[PDB]
């Protein structure tokens, strides 16, 4: 694959650009200036083979960079990302990860280490599949820990209800394997919303399934638990990208 | 008024991070480098009282930041931020003003410049009311007017049909003043998309009031012309914020 140019300069531009101007009624700022916030992302994985990484990588990073999130209103999401950030719509109803400093500052950019200088690959990065699963999730599973971790009240939740290749809810995708596992006694409620997509045939439904299993993997950590399919103020917005949809009739 | 801190190292950091990862598919790229955007963009407002600057201050600037843009896509807005641009969805519908590069480096921004060194100030500025409307609509009028004339095929236009204190369509407002008078003949059609509010008394409607004077005075430029109110995709984008509204009923 493809490593982003200039990564130094674009994480450093999204920071400041964050800092300064991104999410100032709904973020706090972290206390760490852009350069000492790079000198720990850099050090996760410079100098080291492409695949020489695991969950504590970026442990330093995530530490520096986490910010305090606003109760109630941190979102997870699995196979939706277009609509889940759509409905969130840019920390104004919810927050996701990617409006948080370090998923902004990381998302659509690729990077990989090597052991000669510089340290990083400027050419070529792994195709990910080749490095085992700790290290290809290295970073973005830090990432959806720390953020779990720091999530208060009810939490949300988007997963795809129409795909017949993937559950709506699986133990190995990021939100089972890293953040349902670090949500805290902070959380009280885990608010499930099952997309059903336009004219597409509904694989997954709420109280069935891997649906099921979810409620009761959510009550065992004695968090309250609701689910929902296709509530109205989705259904609006999925509409509006296919208005002559057949669900999208009007009275 | 309170100006943006660190002016220069926001705009550079919003320039790099435009350059190597926003909208690489939808818009081009610019060729000047950010620095040398820079230096126009301070060349422009620097050393001179807020008042005293005019339409060819930043002239300039836009000449070197100036992107073609993708024919039939451009759209023009009025008293709808927040509508038009979620439906233009980031320039993957319609583009604004807002997503290209110059729009995007300094949306939000607060700056004035002052006689005495360095030739700005970063603490603090005068209320611009108190300058004339030359210098108060200097930048994003000087904007609108490049932005306008390099649009190309049908160009849109979302205005307010529900504010009964502002007409839908006002000569002196930055469409009537800047950009319908900055079309040129590579423009084919106005299409107007008038929004109606949920829930509030419809003012103004296609083929009447301002609406038809405007329509006359697109069909004096050889325009064709078109309008609509509340599209479907639009009214089911108002309703994924009002679901309960009287106008989002469905079957």
């Amino acid at each position: 694959i493809v490593p982003t140019r200039e990564l130094e300069n674009v994480f450093l531009g999204r920071c400041k650009d964050y800092e300064i101007t991104r999410y100032l009624d709904i973020l706090p700022r972290v206390r760490s200036d852009c350069s000492a916030l790079w000198k720990d992302f850099f050090k996760a994985f410079s100098f080291k083979n492409p695949c020489d990484l695991d969950l504590g990588s970026y442990k330093d990073f995530f530490t520096s960079a986490q910010q305090q999130l606003p109760k109630n209103k941190v979102m997870f999401w699995s196979g939706v990302y277009d609509e889940a950030h759509d409905y969130a719509n840019t920390g104004r109803k919810y927050i996701t990860l990617e409006d948080t400093l370090p998923g902004y500052m990381l998302n659509s950019l690729v990077w990989c280490g090597q052991r000669a200088n510089p340290g990083f690959n400027e050419k070529v990065c792994p195709d990910f599949k080749t490095c085992p699963v700790q290290a290809r999730e290295s970073f973005w599973g830090m990432a959806s820990s720390s953020y779990a971790h720091s999530a208060e009240g009810e939490v949300t939740y988007m997963v795809d209800g129409s795909n017949p290749k993937v559950p709506a809810y699986r133990p190995d995708s990021f939100f089972g394997k890293y953040e349902l596992p670090n949500l805290t006694n902070k959380v009280t409620r885990v608010k499930v919303i099952v997309l059903h997509r336009l004219g597409e045939k509904i694989i997954e439904k709420c109280g069935a399934g891997s649906l099921l299993d979810l409620e009761k993997l959510v009550k065992a950590k004695h968090f309250a638990f609701d689910c929902v399919e296709n509530p109205r103020a989705v259904l609006f917005l999925l509409c509006s990208d296919n208005p002559n949809a057949r669900e999208c009739r009007l009275a």
